[PDB]
């Protein structure tokens, strides 16, 4: 439901499974990990049809945005190299979801795939 | 070629952006945004998502840099003037030919995810 708020982070660990979805592929899945203890997030997309899209959503911090809500900024990499950006959105009283969004640059063209992930 | 645009390489004058607004279940919506960069503020609206709800007003919100010196809005979403949670957009471009970004829309307690990018249309001074 509502956006987690950052100084209301549950304790511990938590692990997402959801879906990746571009504007012309909808069947890509999220995997997440969040580290509620070290305030660091990561995980991937994978499952698209177009290789150069399941990206690494690499380690970044848990924040919290100019509105008090939990959210992470990070980074896309294929291959480890950098390949844009991604923002998630922690929801619920124990940040039972999250949602958000990635890009994806791929000769130079870029590309946005949305993501959702549930505990 | 595809890259941020820099806080500091923004355009003058409004520029208007059409694209496309896809859900995880509807890839067929639109987006219709519009950026005011001499007041540094834009706004616009999802359109054509079959859950009518889906089709929120992306409420007027400040452009600014984010922590890498990227031109970005982060604003809220309404439907029939309520909060139905948040946007964000991310300017492409040496011109911010480009936005992309996604929205989020809470219906019965479910959430829901919202891709959406779009091309600029219309620029003027």
């Amino acid at each position: 439901g509502e956006h987690t708020a950052f100084n209301q982070l549950p304790s511990g660990k938590a692990e997402y499974h959801g879906k990746a979805f571009s504007s012309d592929d909808p069947n890509g899945r999220l995997h997440y990990s969040i580290d509620f203890t070290k305030k660091q997030g990561y995980g991937r997309i994978e499952h698209l049809k177009t290789p150069e899209q399941n990206v690494e959503l690499a380690s970044a911090e848990l924040k919290a945005d100019e509105k008090s809500h939990a959210v992470i900024l990070g980074d896309t990499r294929y291959g480890s190299e950098e390949k844009g950006t991604y923002h998630l959105a922690l929801f619920g009283d124990r940040a039972q979801e999250i949602a958000g969004s990635a890009t994806v640059k791929i000769r130079e063209k870029v590309h946005e795939i949305g993501i959702a992930g549930k505990q």
